[PDB]
C-alpha cells in the first residue's frame, strides 16, 4: 500500500537523524570506551552483573537494519551503555568518568534530537 511506503520513508529519515545522532554521541567518548561490546573472554563474569550489555556497535548494527522505530528506543540503548558501566566500574576508574563525561555531553545532543524528532515528526 501506499500507506506502507509513506510509514517506511518515515523510518528511513528517523534513521538517517539516529545515524547522525549516533555519530555525534560516539563522538563524545574519544577513548572507545564504549566502542565494542564487553569481551566475556576478558570479563568472564560480566553477564553475572549486566542483564542487558550494549555497546556503541552493537546499536549501529540495530540502526543500519532500521531497528529502532523511535528516539525513546534509542535512548533507551545508549543509557544502557552508561548505566552498565556506572554499575560494573567504581567511582574511581576511568571507566566510570568516561562514562559521566559521555552522559553529560549526550544529554545537549539528544535535547535537541527529540526537538528534531517532533518538529520534523
Amino acid at each position: 500500500s501506499m500507506e506502507q511506503v509513506a510509514m517506511e520513508l518515515r523510518l528511513t529519515e528517523l534513521t538517517r537523524l539516529l545515524r547522525s545522532v549516533l555519530d555525534q554521541l560516539q563522538d563524545k567518548d574519544p577513548a572507545r570506551i564504549f566502542a565494542q561490546p564487553v569481551s566475556l573472554k576478558e570479563v568472564p563474569d560480566y553477564l553475572d552483573h549486566i542483564k542487558h550489555p550494549m555497546d556503541f556497535a552493537t546499536m549501529r548494527k540495530r540502526l543500519e537494519a532500521q531497528g529502532y522505530k523511535n528516539l525513546h528506543e534509542f535512548e533507551e540503548d545508549f543509557d544502557l551503555i552508561i548505566d552498565n558501566c556506572m554499575k560494573y566500574n567504581a567511582r574511581d576508574t576511568v571507566f566510570y568518568r568516561a562514562a559521566v563525561r559521555l552522559r553529560d555531553q549526550g544529554g545537549v545532543v539528544l535535547r535537541q534530537a527529540r526537538r528534531e524528532v517532533d518538529s520534523i515528526g
